[PDB]
């Protein structure tokens, strides 16, 4: 192409500083990583998965058959942090607006036994989940890179993780968030505010229309104050940059 690399570089760092925080995002082409923001240093070190965690939480729900993707998990009619929460909804529903009380659910009917061998079957981030089923994602002690988060992504997009099939494909239909000229972006978000400071994410991949997948996780600093599309806008301006989407 023509655009140098250092513009592209000068471009996507630009849209973390203009946000305000420090962040990182990874893109994988086939085996090659490449690290863009303006935080690199960012790339190798552990943070809480938050959210993201419910990719891996449904694969091991639905492979265990703790769940089918039909079931709908029913509100206990007590509040909640979200009124979109305060509603009954499949674990498809539930990932699309990150309800954790039916993610809770979920890992609760797993138990800490099987959640703890399937976690580190699928070697995920440091494999740690520590004594409380329903909270380890969220405030320790589970934690994970964006290297170790982007591969996790490549692993889902190519059907590579130690699951059925089927269960990858069931849990993949719950990802898509996005359409743009042909492309799809498959992704869950994270936002962990149990944690200081709070870590925000968007991992995930991009099926292009020729049918090649390009994995990343952007990585970031959430502070009060930030809308949580801060996320999706800066990863869809940075694809877009590249020229993946
Ligand atoms: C996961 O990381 C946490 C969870 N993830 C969120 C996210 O934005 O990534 C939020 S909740 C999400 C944003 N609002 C939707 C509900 N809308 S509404 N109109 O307010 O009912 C859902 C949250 C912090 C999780 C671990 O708590």
């Amino acid at each position: 192409m023509h655009i140098s690399s250092q513009q592209h570089e000068k471009a996507i760092k630009s849209y973390f500083d203009e946000a305000q925080t420090q962040g990182v995002i990874i893109i994988k082409e086939g085996k090659n990583l490449s690290t863009y923001g303006n935080a690199l240093a960012r790339a190798n070190k552990e943070y809480v998965p938050a959210s993201t965690f419910k990719m891996l939480n449904a694969l091991i729900g639905l492979e265990n058959h703790k769940a089918t993707t039909n079931e709908i998990f029913k509100w206990d009619g007590k509040k909640r942090t979200y009124p979109m929460w305060e509603k009954d909804m499949t674990l498809g529903e539930a990932m699309a607006l990150s309800a954790v009380p039916v993610y809770q659910e979920l890992a609760r009917r797993t138990g800490l036994e099987l959640m703890q061998k399937e976690v580190k079957r699928v070697n995920f981030g440091n494999t740690n989940i520590g004594t409380q089923v329903d909270n380890f994602w969220l405030v320790g002690p589970l934690k994970i890179t964006p290297v170790q988060e982007v591969n996790f992504a490549d692993d889902l997009a190519h059907n590579r993780l130690p699951f059925k099939l089927e269960t990858q494909e069931e849990v993949k239909k719950m990802l898509l968030i996005k359409e743009v000229n042909g492309s799809k972006i498959y992704a869950k978000s994270g936002w962990g505010m149990g944690v200081t400071p709070q870590v925000g994410w968007l991992t995930g991949w991009v099926e292009q229309a020729n049918g090649k997948k390009i994995p990343f996780s952007l990585n970031l600093e959430m502070k009060e104050g930030m809308s949580g599309s801060i996320r999706n806008e800066i990863t869809y301006k940075s694809l877009e940059n590249l020229g993946i989407i």
